[PDB]
């Protein structure tokens, strides 16, 4: 499923994302929006042989399992293939690990690149939340 912009805002705020650990729903977006523009099947190889899954491309190197990225572990417990659900509820449960493993929002790349001190409030205005 390709999500809206408001939808997935809204969607992400009734799965608790909203100030999660300190990161306002505006971060959450953007990162969405430049990981997988907002497509929940999206996947992407890497060249260490894991492979990125969803809305927010987890790393099978270490969150999920997908049966072929060896020696990796899968700290939320949860098939890959589970992330690329039109339902984010796995993404949204995985992306909490993440972001409380100690490095926050830094662990994706594009957040880190491409919204990090940026008026990310932009990416919920308009939205009926
Ligand atoms: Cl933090
Ligand atoms: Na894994």
């Amino acid at each position: 499923k390709v999500f809206g912009r408001c939808e997935l805002a809204a969607a992400m705020k009734r799965h608790g994302l909203d100030n999660y650990r300190g990161y306002s729903l505006g971060n959450w977006v953007c990162a969405a929006k430049f990981e997988s523009n907002f497509n929940t099947q999206a996947t992407n190889r890497n060249t260490d042989g894991s492979t990125d899954y969803g809305i927010l491309q987890i790393n099978s190197r270490w969150w999920c399992n997908d049966g072929r990225t060896p020696g990796s572990r899968n700290l939320c417990n949860i098939p890959c293939s589970a992330l690329l659900s039109s339902d984010i509820t796995a993404s949204v449960n995985c992306a909490k690990k993440i972001v409380s493993d100690g490095n926050g929002m830094n662990a994706w790349v594009a957040w880190r690149n491409r919204c990090k001190g940026t008026d990310v409030q932009a990416w919920i205005r308009g939205c009926r939340l």
